């Protein structure tokens, strides 16, 4: 059955779980920006990709204020420094594969499925506006597997060593936020399941076999 988006204890969980939202369509945006300065003739694509993440940004603040829930963004931050940290890295090395490993990939398919286990136990505002977004993360995914796909020979290695960094990362995301996302009505199986799917059709659009792909996705471990 659906929560009791009036309950004390779904608000608490709340505040957790929708920061995360609101912080990862910002750092979405921050990202796609700064992969710009990588890629100077991407910019205007990039730019509107910028602007899609701060209209998602806006729609799941609106859906905070809709709960009357204020967001914990402190929560929010610390929960997605070790990938900010590591893209900050990459980008100060230039390293446009990684860069678009960690956010068209990685962060992309943690929001697409999360959003697509929101969607079936979400309020019906926000249940509106999550329909709405999860259309536009897969143009997200596209943009990241077009670039990687048509550089994969040049940056096979260092993609390799980006998901044996970051990958796990995601895993200990998903263990940190798997009891405020029980409150929510929302099975860590599903999340887990969903992004799997995400990231290893990615894997396989990009070009890297079905043994690469198991050998990729044995590192969370
Ligand atoms: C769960 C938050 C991740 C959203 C990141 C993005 O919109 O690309
Ligand atoms: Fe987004
Ligand atoms: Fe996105």
């Amino acid at each position: 059955a659906l929560p009791d988006f009036t309950s004390d204890r779904y608000k608490d969980a709340y505040s957790r779980i929708n920061a995360i939202y609101i912080e990862g369509e910002q750092e979405a945006h921050d990202n796609y920006i700064a992969i710009g300065t990588l890629l100077p003739d991407h910019v205007e694509e990039l730019k509107r990709l910028a602007k899609m993440e701060m209209r998602h940004k806006k729609g799941f603040t609106a859906c905070g204020k809709n709960l009357g829930v204020e967001a914990d963004m402190d929560f929010a931050r610390e929960f997605f420094a070790p990938l900010r940290d590591n893209f900050q890295t990459a980008l100060g090395q230039g390293k446009t594969p990684t860069c678009l490993l960690i956010q068209a990939l990685l962060i992309e398919a943690f929001a697409i499925s999360a959003y697509h286990t929101y969607i079936p136990v979400s309020d019906p505002f926000a249940r509106k506006i999550t329909e709405g977004v999860v259309k536009d993360e897969y143009t997200h995914l596209n943009y990241g597997e077009a670039w990687l796909k048509a550089n994969l020979e040049s940056c096979r290695e260092e993609l390799l060593e980006a998901n044996r960094e970051n990958l796990p990362l995601i895993r200990r995301m998903l263990d940190q936020v798997a009891g405020d996302a029980a409150v929510l009505q929302m099975d860590k199986e599903d999340l887990i399941e969903d992004f799997l799917i995400a990231y290893q059709e990615s894997l396989t659009e990009i070009g890297f076999n079905t043994r690469e792909i198991t050998r990729m996705a044995a590192a969370a471990l």
